[PDB]
């Protein structure tokens, strides 16, 4: 009783040409993934082995994302999916975040694909009168169907509402490029996690080179958030959090080069 | 096709604050957290855990948020959930984690812990530097400062050093690795109250601004500065006055935000 099969799924993010990119196998149709096996010492060590065989690309630190369950008797138990988030520098299968989630990028203004999404959500929310108000409240909180503001952290809740409304191909109407199994749900969890991270403490040294300009760091955070940053409040956050320091070198308008502090790297290594 | 299977356990960390003491829902005379397997009939992981909570405690539970998924140290996969309720709650956090309560200042048990951690860090000379860095970052072995959020990192260091019974023992042990789950829940709550304290499920319908701090102080295991505590609440726009007696209340936008965020 109480048996389950566990799949480990990796969301490995890089930033290339100011675009957030996720590591993929299957020609961009799936994330790197594999079953948790008896010989795997930990869940994370098991996933590291699956990333190695499928991509042979190095990965640094990993943080656990979320555990999802299926909603089957022949398998002997339920199936669970455990997602992890990793930040790396791309090395010479890398597809952009917003290929799968085009509505999540508002850097150059609200994307036009949202108009079509709002239209389909409204019809779904009005299709059943006894659930009308309860569905308008969810679609406004996540997508602003009634005029609510945009919260870039709600990436998962947006995708799950589209799934529940049958507006993504995985729900079997589709928006964005689908992925095999529940992998877009895992990717949406990784996007939301990283956006919660950068809003309060953007420790993203694994995404940057050893040294970088503040403009490079700003563009990297903007790519992850899918929004343009307020230049001043961003630079005050970085300084208040004591995250970076000048290296003493200049880059080319000349600009000083910065690195994340050793204490920031030390604290991450010991977590 | 050959599919591997493991035991799937759901573990609850349900916390209430009474008499300015953070307490966790336990079963079996405080030796364990409410737990149960993930079965076929369970629609979701959360609904399966709610069935075990009601069956084992018969105490109502409000919102639940997923904590962390652990493999055992057949395999066992443990999925923890955190819950905040209004008040078995006879056992506080610090019966199991006495070194995590610093509101009376640095607890005396840390002296014995620091002594044993130094001997473990000095046991092998090639790893002494890293072990001192780990123990100073988690416990302050070399004079480092205290970080209340590192409750999980502190426990797994004690486990790795053989300083808790589950691995010498400090604090009350629990069955299996339920101390690992409670540590994760304590760390989650202390991270939540630091940035944006949404704790309306722990507080009364109405409360004063001083009652709000002693609750937050109980969770963080630290005493806070009064003026700096209120500025955080003025900033995040979480509270509003009630007119009665000041008595305060959590705003409806905060209560609706949590109702729609899910688990």
């Amino acid at each position: 009783i109480g048996l389950a099969h566990a799949e480990l799924i990796a969301v490995v993010t890089a930033i290339t040409t100011d675009e957030p990119r996720v590591m993929t196998v299957r020609e961009g149709a799936a994330l790197p993934s594999g079953p948790f096996e008896f010989g795997h010492r930990t869940l994370q060590s098991g996933l590291r082995e699956w990333i190695h065989e499928q991509t042979h690309h190095p990965v640094g630190y990993l943080e656990q994302l979320y555990t999802f369950a299926d909603r089957n008797e022949i398998l002997g138990g339920r199936t669970i999916s455990i997602g992890y988030l990793g930040l790396v520098r791309e090395q010479e299968f890398w597809h952009g975040w917003y290929e799968y989630f085009p509505w999540e990028d508002h850097r150059q203004g609200r994307p036009d694909i949202l108009d079509s999404i709002i239209d389909k959500l409204r019809a779904w929310a009005d299709s059943e009168p006894d659930s009308r108000a309860q569905r308008h409240l969810r679609a406004d909180f996540t997508f602003g169907l009634d005029g609510g503001g945009w919260n870039e952290e709600l990436t998962l809740q947006r995708y799950e509402l589209l799934y529940e409304a049958g507006l993504v191909g995985e729900a079997q109407i589709n928006f964005g490029r689908p992925m095999f199994a529940d992998h877009r749900r895992i990717l949406a969890t990784g996007i939301a996690r990283l956006r919660a991270k950068i809003k309060y403490r953007p420790v993203v040294f694994e995404l940057m080179a050893d040294s970088f300009t503040l403009l490079q760091l700003q563009r990297a955070i903007e790519a992850l958030a899918g929004l343009t940053l307020h230049k001043q409040n961003f630079r005050r956050l970085i300084e208040q959090q004591q995250l970076v320091e000048e290296t003493g070198d200049m880059a080319t308008r000349p600009a000083k080069l910065f690195r994340f502090r050793q204490t920031v790297l030390d604290e991450r290594a010991l977590s």
